């Protein structure tokens, strides 16, 4: 017979997990580079772009990427962002790369199995198995640990910022050392994804904010003095149209407002159209 | 190929899964209802009946059940179980309920693939995966969280209560905290159905008491005058029958014994032995 | 739609682990073989040998092995490793006995899900599952944790000397607890574990080849201990080594197995660079220092 193994998701997903190590400068006396922080990171494509944790890479003055196939680039950091923290390195590619699998169309479900991929410093490469708990949010509006994707594989410092795989090797998620015991968090592949690519285009993760609250859609708690406030909103009533469609939930509507590029100004139903000018989510 | 996935069980069996908030007035100064403990539990039937845990209970004065679904209930307690830490309550079942599979054919097997499903609302509703380590007792003679199924499905706090099945969806148990690292328990599905059939009849669960410790049988101990000593009873000597079966095994007597109701009179020479409902704890 | 289930493994492998008990008889104030340390093993052969940690058994006034089916024995040390901590038990079964399958040819994945059976009195046999994590090694010279098998089953102290297994029921390694690790477990390779078995079956410890160098189309000397095979030798610091014992010297790892594998006193041709030189192989010199790093 055939012994049960996920020996395929690894083969094939392993060698595009990397070992990040941060160092610094003034860590020491005699300011010599050393190992400040070490996490691990994926290859994305073939162009040498990683993603990472930020409080992996976090104040760095010199970023250290090895290979499971022995090569070591120093990679450039090309932005991050504390909401999910994630980070991308750049590592300036020669002869090609070996790069996760990404599936782009599948759907991660609850019960999936999933192969957790670290390349801790201190036992080499590792894996280990569990399921998707819950499959967390893919939309650009922070909410918090309970949306991030969550899991009861291993997951720890020597695993942190590697792979979370599905048993075909393909991408569910981004290792995330905790937030907000038994149960681990990671950034869904597809939130994963659109971050990368807003932190390549521009360096950093530009979210659309309007500062309002609820539960159409009953306004809670909507004085944060943000755009809500200066324009046709009060303090206990309840919109319609976020923009041009419908507001069904406040979740599902802060996420439409996320990706609304600042300086933008939209039609806020409650019928008293009252216009609004969306700003750059708080620091 | 597809991935492989346990989301079969997890679409059959999570919709059952319910979250359990126990409300009480004086929780601080205000007299108003504050939220003193959460926890979990299974709709067993379309009656309206859930399994929960004891501890989840404790002191409620109003417990409210939400599902996954998103209706939220007043729940009535009809009934816990101190040495199962299990508890029942009842929702108005009116609009139809969703409910957990069960399979009373079932053998649990050590080494099944198994599921802990737990309603915590702080990061809702999670699902763990681990097997099946000890298959556990389904009698009602007490004995201690050894003889309760184990399993290394992470079981937590957001768990205690939930469910516990396998790659079908089916029940396997309710997992419990405990109460007669990295193994957790749960009480097998066939005990919890009894104690919640028993909870539904008289409210508390009856057990039979003969006080016999037969560490044939070898009797060991009988010294609280037992209504073993008030009858034809030592206190170092064997048990060749018991209400009129075999007395192969000590474990499957008292378990046996347990299922009598109190009163009763039955040949245990032979001094027709009368058994007495467990000491309340 | 069967339940998805790993009984089978458990039906064939579980039999065979054992509750090991180490007693002493200066445990108490009277004088009696008081139970003192507990374990796992595991049943290797119906000759009746068993595996199980060293730290087990380590003290024993009297070591008792428990199965499954209630048979009860007193059982023989035959002799233990501290290397790779196991020690090596025998009891003297005539109505047959369960035996762990092993399969010498099966070669553990990476990813392989594995049942780690132990069998502790606390909670009676327990059995959980993880994968294989990392592979481990398999030679006789000395390297600590970060070569065992490695795997996210859980390993305790109910576990430890007990059974790792694959879906097949088939022997892994035999759980160890921790050496040279968070939620992650190690045990010893099967492959490794029979080798050592073997040897302590034969020898009641473990022999190993010594030919003293650190050295990482041939390899590079980086050290030469004092008094040791090499340095009493052709040997000092940057000699390139072609082959020992006339075999082709790829890697220090594969050269220092085969090495350790050779029997102390032996005489063996060492070419450098050509230069052919005589070298008579030492016992690896005796030290519980290695897992320390001191």
């Amino acid at each position: 017979m055939t012994p049960a193994s996920y020996n395929l998701a690894v083969r094939r997903a392993a060698p595009a997990v990397v070992n990040v190590y941060n160092r610094g400068l003034n860590t020491n006396s005699h300011n010599q580079l050393e190992i400040r922080t070490l996490g691990s990171g994926v290859i994305m494509d073939q162009r040498g772009y990683i993603i990472t944790n930020k409080h992996v890479i976090n104040d760095a003055d010199q970023i250290i990427v090895a290979l499971q196939d022995g090569r070591v680039f120093e990679a450039l950091l090309v932005g991050s962002d504390s909401l999910t923290d994630l980070a991308v390195l750049k590592i300036n590619a020669t002869g090609g790369l070996p790069t996760i699998p990404i599936n782009a169309r599948r759907v991660p479900h609850i019960g999936d199995v999933v192969l957790a991929i670290g390349n801790p410093y201190n036992l080499g490469q590792t894996i280990t198995q569990g399921i998707i708990s819950a499959t967390g949010r893919i939309g650009l509006n922070p909410t918090g640990r309970q949306n991030f994707l969550q899991t009861d594989a291993s997951i720890n410092h020597g695993n942190s910022g590697g792979a979370l795989v599905n048993s075909l090797g393909e991408l569910m998620g981004i290792n995330t050392l905790s937030f907000d015991e038994g149960i681990g968090f990671a950034i869904p592949f597809q939130l994963a994804t659109k971050i990368m690519d807003k932190l390549i285009r521009d360096g950093r993760v530009i979210r659309g904010y309007i500062g309002i609250g609820g539960r159409g859609i009953v306004v809670n708690e909507v004085s944060p003095d943000g755009p809500a406030a200066n324009a046709g909103i009060q303090v206990n009533d309840l919109i319609i149209s976020v923009d041009n469609k419908p507001a069904i939930s406040a979740l599902e509507t802060m996420d439409q407002v996320a990706e609304i590029r600042p300086g933008s100004v939209i039609p806020v139903v409650v019928q008293l159209t009252l216009q609004v000018t969306i700003q750059e989510y708080p620091a």
